[PDB]
């Protein structure tokens, strides 16, 4: 093939759109509701609007390159196409960027000041309580922002194969939205928060936990717990210019206590609390035989996706609380036994990469003798901006450690964020635990990586097991449809609903599409994890020293006795009724 681009020849033999040639070549061309492979196809932004010689104006995103054609990308004819567009998509546009959050990030606006695109007619809604939905635990909507350009669409057929993100007819009027408008809790949405990396606006963000938090720090009895999630360390430096996979863990300590928080633990302190009941418990179901195979339990984005598709896979769960609740269920009790703070005043906040811990924490179980486990959750997004509305120079900080009583972690918790994380975590003190023994050779490498469905033989106390590793919800989809799950006899199987792990959560910080081009984001992030797991000197979360005299003072034996009484929680499907 021979391409003409602004003048310029190109020969190739690659069969590939305009845009892409383009990018692969350093040619600029815009684009907006491209994303992931695929674009509005019903009402298409022609923002990546070049002009073929013969042909006429076309949409560069997704027409295919032929011998022959003459493309101009920066005629006068091109660039008022693309203006008129970003035009009438600002008549629907409340633009004010002043307090909008994603005001240091936003897609559109540098397609405003690129173009220099004016609106005919500036779009200001009298009352923005029509266009808003704040009724999710998890997922807030405002349509003044929304370019209707269906990237949350795609990203949720795409991410979790449910389609809880539609396009409606709301009374002649096309929005977004769950299904019947219904609010997304209620539907058979995963509040993965998938939707929302893919918005390229604020027409969809996390539902707001920063008014709990700051109302309890300044309340003068209440004793204010955080402690951040595995992902965290591995992605907050992005929304502060440090760049990918940094690790900035001592810089978080350091802005968490700057910001006024009481007491600085570590969700992967819960990770290993995880572990200690999860391993003990597979061990359990290996002696008992059954139930077969256990599931892990500590992404609620997975415990949705199995209530609303597969309640009779909700026995098999792990009846062990997920790091965060076994966190927050600690932090009410063991924490005021060695500090002698009043329970009811310990308030827990977490840090999460994901929008679906929100509403795991507001479960109404989730709480004992009326304190709640966790009591407020905020995403990596949240406690960035937090950070720059104190002004604290966070890549300044000097490095601090945590407070040691809930916050020491081995490098089984450390890869809890990643992919096969919480697998080969729980392998390797499940091995321990049956063999009595302390096993050298931990890597269980075959277990990690991005691809979707990861299974590995194991041999466990002379004997060999079939574990699994579902990565991504649309996975765990294709993994029970195809059958897949009746091929082998599975004895232990994680689930995560986003690929790629927690790491790639929907509470993460947003990544423009020409950076995503450029990193993997999933394995950049997940990188970090990992190198913590090969630097630290215990790598089994029951040689973690402040969890084990957490055990030996006051819960016992895992698995058993108090533990299993408090730290445990079971799924159960409806009992019948009818209707
Ligand atoms: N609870 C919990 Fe987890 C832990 O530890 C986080 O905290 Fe995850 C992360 N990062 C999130 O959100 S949840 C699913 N298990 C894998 S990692
Ligand atoms: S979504 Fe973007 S363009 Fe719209 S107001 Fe917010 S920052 Fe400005
Ligand atoms: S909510 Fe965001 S991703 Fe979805 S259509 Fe609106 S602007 Fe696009
Ligand atoms: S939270 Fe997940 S399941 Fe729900 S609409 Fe968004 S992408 Fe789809
Ligand atoms: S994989 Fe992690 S971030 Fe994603 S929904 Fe599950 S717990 Fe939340
Ligand atoms: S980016 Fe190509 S039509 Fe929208
Ligand atoms: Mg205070």
């Amino acid at each position: 093939k021979t391409i003409i681009i602004n003048g310029v020849q190109f020969n190739t033999d690659e069969d590939t759109t305009i845009l892409k040639f383009a990018r692969d070549n350093n040619i600029d061309i815009s684009a907006l509701c491209f994303l992931n492979n695929c674009n509005n196809d019903i009402n298409k932004c022609e923002i990546c609007t070049v002009e073929v010689e013969g042909t006429g104006l076309v949409t560069a995103c997704d027409t295919l390159i032929e011998d022959g054609m003459i493309i101009n990308t920066n005629s006068d004819a091109v660039n008022e196409k693309i203006k008129s567009r970003i035009s009438q998509l600002l008549d629907i546009h409340e633009f004010k960027c002043g307090p909008c959050n994603r005001r240091e990030n936003c897609e559109f606006l540098k397609l405003v000041i690129k173009y220099k695109a004016r609106a005919s007619k500036p779009f200001l809604p009298k009352d923005k309580t029509e266009y808003v939905d704040e009724r999710s635990k998890s997922l807030t909507v405002d349509r003044t922002k929304c370019l209707l350009c269906g990237r949350c669409v795609n990203a949720c057929g795409k991410n979790t194969e449910t389609y809880a993100m539609k396009f409606l007819n709301k009374n002649g009027k096309t929005i977004i939205g769950a299904e019947d408008e219904k609010c997304f809790d209620d539907t058979n949405c995963l509040l993965c928060g998938q939707c929302i990396i893919a918005c390229p606006v604020a027409a969809l963000s996390e539902k707001s936990h920063m008014d709990r938090v700051k109302n309890a720090l300044n309340a003068p009895e209440k004793h204010v717990i955080v402690a951040m999630a595995p992902s965290v360390r591995a992605s907050i430096g992005e929304l502060f210019n440090m760049g990918f996979g940094v690790d900035v863990t001592g810089k978080i300590y350091t802005a968490l206590r700057q910001l006024g928080f009481d007491k600085i633990f570590d969700i992967n302190f819960g990770a290993d609390m995880t572990i200690m009941e999860q391993a003990t418990e597979l061990v359990q179901r290996i002696e008992n035989n059954g139930p077969f195979p256990m599931f892990t339990s500590c992404c609620p984005g997975w415990v949705r996706q199995a209530e609303n598709y597969y309640p009779e896979l909700l026995n098999n769960l792990s009846s062990a609380k997920s790091p965060q609740q076994i966190f927050g269920t600690a932090s009410k009790t063991y924490y005021p036994s060695i500090s002698g703070l009043d329970p009811k005043n310990v308030f827990t906040v977490t840090v999460m990469p994901c929008t679906s811990k929100k509403f795991e924490a507001d479960r109404p179980q989730m709480e004992k003798d009326g304190l709640r486990d966790i009591d407020a959750v905020i995403t990596t997004r949240e406690l960035a901006k937090m950070i720059k509305d104190a002004k604290i120079p966070f890549a300044k900080l000097e490095d601090s450690e945590a407070d040691p009583a809930m916050g020491e972690y081995s490098g089984a918790g450390a890869i809890f964020g990643a992919t096969g994380g919480v697998m080969e975590a729980a392998l390797r003190s499940a091995k321990d635990f049956a063999e009595n023994a302390e096993l050298e050779d931990i890597e269980y490498k075959q277990v990690r990586g991005l691809n979707g469905i990861k299974e590995a033989e194991v041999e466990i106390n002379n004997n060999k097991y079939n574990v699994a590793v579902i990565n991504g919800a649309s996975n765990l989809f294709k993994f029970m449809k195809s059958g897949m799950i009746n091929e082998k006899q599975y004895h232990f199987i994680e689930v995560m609903a986003c690929h790629g792990g927690c790491v790639n959560g929907g509470g993460q910080p947003h990544v423009n599409p020409k950076d995503l081009e450029k990193v993997d984001i999933k394995k950049v992030r997940a990188s970090v994890l990992y190198n913590q797991d090969e630097h630290l000197s215990k790598r089994k979360s029951h040689e973690n020293t402040a969890l084990v005299k957490m055990y030996q003072n006051y819960f016992g034996k895992p698995g058993e006795g108090r533990a299993h009484e408090i730290l445990h929680f079971k799924y159960k499907k409806s009992a019948w009724s009818h209707p």
